[PDB]
């Protein structure tokens, strides 16, 4: 090397796969490649192949598992400055990159990824450093290395992919049904068709099934490009794999206990639900046997290692074990509850329906106005007032309510609840209606009825049922179209078309990426074990088989812009556009804890979003003619999206204020609105006569011993109405995993690394992003304080709507805002 040459000083921090010298040696070989300096082809300077050279063991910062090498780089010549680097690993198990550091002012590598045998890869494995660039930015030898690594993400849209893949494609979801293992597990594709729209998903690739061309072959492992599984230092933070353990391992195991005669099959009171958080469930030895080995199942239940499992005590039931059973608690969980986003405001009456009366039946509601206890308001009053409300689930259900009704063991209505807006500000219900499709060709007689509240006698009994009936209702559509199809599903396609079109090194690659964390790992593992055919979830809600249909069916009518948090308020009725005040939208129900919070926090995204933009785009024209940003929202939307690509509300994406638009609801869907719907399921859901997920009979004719039951033993007729003990219990713990933050969870206003830009005004914004969280986070703690919003924010269940606040500790807290859907 040159004789006045100096080295640059590197230092590379990895994590082996599971000593160190083995990484010595020829084992691992860095190139630094020119940002400044290129060939005669225009592409940046290679430098020589370079070993890690020793354990650098000086480093008293370093996370648990990293490891650091030194290794030094000749520069002589007119080489410039390394703007990226090539990486060959020449031992034959994968590890994991952190990150490269070159010194003397630093040049930062931030990697985090994994890097397989250097035989398996087609192209040399390349890292940018941290410099962020619009393409018309991008440095003139990284062009072609900047799209060429595109290029290699996206793949030609063949091939069965491997674990160590990072390719990034769409499929329909053709992989749910399992029509080699039975014709009944047969299920419609979901997507690509005008039958059954739906989300694209992460292409596997697998090929068909031996029976069916059209369906997707099952596999052990259900691909995700390699760093979309990052992996974990502690096994208990896996909690994406307990869905899978849930299915194969433990359903199995309750299943045997049952089949054994080993409890009783159904829940004969109340108290026998209790039971399941205070002394536990006694089970054979093998369930807890089969149980107590087992990463993330073991920490769903404490056990005394040999009969006993019990669960947590859910937060609904931790101050009052009866509050759930109140009126006030069943109209305030629709506004602070697991699923707080589907009541409506109700602007005439009686509701309507859309539906076809030649195929269902008279449509019209038998509500009638007198019947209603609206404390001394007339109709015309409480409707010109803007206090009548509704849980409107009549024509949602009534197209599926025949095909539910026809399974064994599934009966539903399709109900309807009518919610009075009281002067004190909490809701209370009034009247709830039960409606099934009415046909010359009906074998059953059961009739629609009105159940209108009550504290006394058998009309006591109808009207808790009356309210299970809603909630299963509930329970369905929030985990299907609430939960599911609007986070988790819709997600995914721009996840994909972020990583096929936006490079690494593009400023909205880096804003957005962070909200993806898990998702499609999570999605893969729920295609496999949650969503499929006879798997938790069918097994476990009302609809069975037709569940996930059902949420193509309500997919026809999601609309992108309407995620935003005002725009579903004012669609929803329960605000208006207001100018006047600081969010831009009223409330109609004031202390509505889930909408007042998240506007919030809406806010705070909002105002992230408008600081970053600015920073890579000063004009509209810039968006324009950004041409991997113009690839991206195209491919978003006519592919990811595509049964809907040609719809009339798609942001075009031409102007400052579309990407920022588009930005925020795509940041604000995966991190506030999923944890708003997410991390409530145990606290309000682990009390299963709280969040029944299915329903087993109709209402009880007079004359039977179902209706003297009725009267002699509520609880009984309560229980045998709902889900039974067996799905309980399975339903239950994939809930408790689902509600639980791993301890390496990124939340709202956190990154994993504190240089993924060098851009420092952007790290400025994002700091003061956090602070405003912060901020917040104190404010949402007041209005949990504030004694005159007890009725909405607490209830007659004391507990504190916590849903939306930012930060959180490890585990089944009730509060905390992950950057994305991770689990
Ligand atoms: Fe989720």
């Amino acid at each position: 090397m040159f004789s006045a040459g100096h080295k640059i000083k590197g230092t590379v921090v990895l994590m082996p796969k599971n000593n160190l010298n083995a990484f010595l040696g020829r084992s691992v070989s860095l190139q630094l490649i020119s940002a400044t300096k290129a060939d005669a082809h225009g592409k940046g300077k290679v430098g020589k192949d370079t070993f890690l050279e020793g354990i650098n063991t000086s480093l008293p910062t370093l996370g648990a598992g990293e490891s650091a090498f030194n290794i030094h780089f000749e520069w002589d010549g007119s080489m410039g400055i390394p703007g990226a680097f090539y990486i060959k690993n020449y031992m034959q198990v994968e590890f994991f990159l952190k990150s490269l550091t070159l010194e003397a002012g630093t040049i930062r590598f931030v990697c985090n990824s994994w890097v397989y045998n250097t035989k398996l890869y087609k192209s040399v494995r390349i890292f940018f450093a941290n410099h962020t660039y619009v393409p018309s930015e991008t440095p003139a030898p990284l062009v072609e290395y900047r799209e060429e690594e595109l290029k290699s993400l996206r793949g030609n849209g063949t091939g069965e992919r491997k674990e160590y893949d990072r390719i990034y494609d769409y499929d329909v979801y053709n992989d749910l049904g399992n029509p080699d293992k039975s014709e009944k597990l047969a299920r419609p594709v979901l997507g690509g068709s005008s039958t059954f729209p739906y989300p694209r998903r992460g292409r596997t690739g697998r090929g068909p099934t031996v029976t069916d061309p059209n369906t997707e072959k099952q596999g052990e492992v259900f691909y995700v490009p390699r760093d979309e599984n990052l992996g974990h230092l502690k096994s208990k933070d896996a909690l994406e794999i307990g869905t899978k353990s849930l299915s194969q391992i433990v359903q199995p195991a309750f299943e045997s206990a049952f089949d054994l005669k080993s409890t009783p099959i159904e829940f004969h009171s109340f108290q026998d639900v209790h039971d399941l958080y205070e002394g536990g469930i006694k089970l054979p030895r093998d369930v807890i046997s089969t149980i107590i080995p087992l990463p993330v199942i073991k920490e769903l239940y404490r056990t005394d290692g040999q009969h006993i499992l019990k669960f947590p005590q859910p937060h609904v039931v931790q101050v009052s074990q009866s509050a759930w059973m109140t009126d006030e608690e069943f109209a305030r969980e629709m506004i602070a509850g697991v699923n707080p986003c589907v009541i409506r405001g109700l602007e005439e009456f009686p509701p309507k329906s859309n539906l076809d009366p030649a195929i269902y039946g008279d449509q019209s509601s038998k509500i009638t106005a007198d019947s209603l206890d609206l404390d001394g308001y007339t109709m015309d009053e409480a409707l010109g007032s803007r206090r009548l409300f509704m849980l409107d689930y009549h024509d949602i259900f009534m197209p599926y309510v025949r095909q539910i009704n026809q399974l064994n063991s599934a009966k539903t209505y399709a109900t309807r609840t009518i919610l009075f807006l009281r002067e004190d500000g909490t809701l209370k219900p009034v009247a709830i209606e039960l409606s099934l499709p009415h046909s010359a060709g009906d074998l059953s007689a059961a009739v629609s009825q009105v159940v209108l509240p009550a504290k006394e006698g058998v009309e006591s009994t109808i009207w808790l049922l009356a309210k299970a009936y809603v909630i299963v209702n509930d329970s369905c559509y929030h985990q299907l179209m609430s939960h599911w199809l609007n986070t988790h599903a819709a997600m995914e396609p721009f996840v994909i078309a972020t990583h096929r079109h936006l490079s690494v090194l593009h400023p909205i690659y880096k804003l957005l990426t962070p909200h993806y964390r898990n998702n499609m790992n999570i999605n893969a593992l729920a295609r496999q074990s949650l969503i499929n055919a006879n798997g938790i979830g069918e097994t476990t809600f009302l609809p069975s088989k037709y569940s996930v249909e059902m949420s193509s069916a309500v997919y026809k009518n999601w609309v992108f812009t309407d995620q935003a948090l005002p725009a579903d308020l004012i669609k929803r009725g329960v605000a208006i556009k207001d100018p006047s005040t600081p969010h831009g939208v009223r409330l109609l129900i004031e202390d509505y804890p889930y909408a007042a919070d998240g506007l919030e926090i809406w806010a705070a995204i909002k105002t992230w979003v408008q600081e970053y933009v600015p920073l890579y785009y000063a004009r509209d024209d810039d968006v324009k003619n950004d041409s991997e940003l113009q690839h991206w929202w195209k491919e978003a939307v006519e592919k990811g999206h595509g049964d809907l690509k040609d719809k009339p509300w798609w942001p075009k994406l031409q102007t400052l204020e579309d990407l920022v638009e588009v930005c925020l609801i795509i940041i604000w869907i995966a991190s506030a609105l999923h944890a708003a719907v997410n991390f409530g399921q145990y606290p309000y859901g682990g009390l299963i006569m709280n969040r029944p997920t299915a329903s087993r009979r109709l209402l009880p004719e007079k004359g039977t011993p179902e209706y003297e039951e009725m009267i002699n033993n509520h609880e009984k007729a309560y229980l045998r109405t709902i889900t039974s003990k067996l799905p309980t219990l399975i339903s239950l713990s994939v809930i408790e995993i689902l509600s639980t933050h791993a301890s390496d969870e990124v939340y709202l206003g956190q990154r994993d690394n504190p240089h993924w830009t060098s851009d420092s005004k952007a790290l400025q914004a994002f700091q003061k992003f956090g602070n405003k969280l912060k901020e917040i986070e104190e404010k949402l703690v007041r209005r949990n304080n504030d004694p005159s919003l007890q009725g909405n924010r607490l209830g007659p269940v004391q507990l504190p709507y916590t849903l939306l606040y930012p930060s959180s500790e490890e585990g089944l807290t009730f509060r905390g805002i992950p950057n994305s859907i991770s689990i």
